[PDB]
């Protein structure tokens, strides 16, 4: 019943950080503005890539922030606030370690799960975690320790293979996700294997 007026894809700005796993959100946004025709504009009032395309009469934005992975929340709040976009109206694609490449989910509320941007963007928003996520399975390394240089890594040609294919995937139910019909998007997107 709540339309999606914002799509968050998150991600480490600089040619160090491009296509690393830690990116894997920004590569959604990515990928949904080239399929849309959607020009990303830099806009420092908003820290970041700013993007805008029309939906049943509504606006909805696209956004890469340019800011590091741990200040996301700062451009997250920044454009929601100047367009009084509710918590509730945000999807947030980032990379989930929980899941393996190949595996794209769907979330209403919860934890920040140990990931620093969507802490940030948890505490930005006046401490609402109200908001959904798409989930871009990533692997996890097997130990806690090595976290850091793992998400930090560009995966190798298989694996980015497996995680192109969920972004596909997932573009598959726009349709839905805009809508804001999020029981019907999880049935579709969460029965398709890679
Ligand atoms: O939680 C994840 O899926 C990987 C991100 C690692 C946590 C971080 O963003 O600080």
């Amino acid at each position: 019943m709540t339309a999606v007026q914002l799509i968050v894809g998150l991600g480490n700005p600089g040619p160090e950080y491009d296509q690393t796993r830690h990116n894997a959100g920004a590569l959604f946004v990515e990928r949904l503005a080239h399929a849309q025709g959607v020009s990303l504009v830099a806009d420092r009032k908003y820290f970041g890539l700013v993007g805008k395309f029309s939906h049943q009469g509504k606006d909805v934005r696209l956004l890469i922030p340019t800011t590091y992975m741990n200040r996301s929340g700062q451009s997250v709040a920044a454009l929601a606030g100047f367009f009084r976009i509710a918590p509730d109206a945000i999807l947030v694609a980032h990379d989930e370690l929980d899941m393996p490449p190949g595996v794209a989910k769907l979330k209403t509320g919860g934890g920040h799960g140990g990931h620093n941007g969507l802490r940030d963007i948890i505490a930005q928003l006046g401490n609402q975690n109200s908001f959904h996520r798409l989930r871009l399975g990533i692997g996890h390394p097997g130990h806690s320790s090595l976290v850091s240089g793992y998400v930090l890594g560009r995966a190798p040609r298989s694996e980015q293979e497996l995680l192109d294919t969920s972004i596909d995937f997932a573009l598959g139910v726009l349709p839905e996700m805009l809508a804001g019909d999020w029981t019907r998007a999880m049935q579709k997107l969460h029965s398709q294997k890679a």
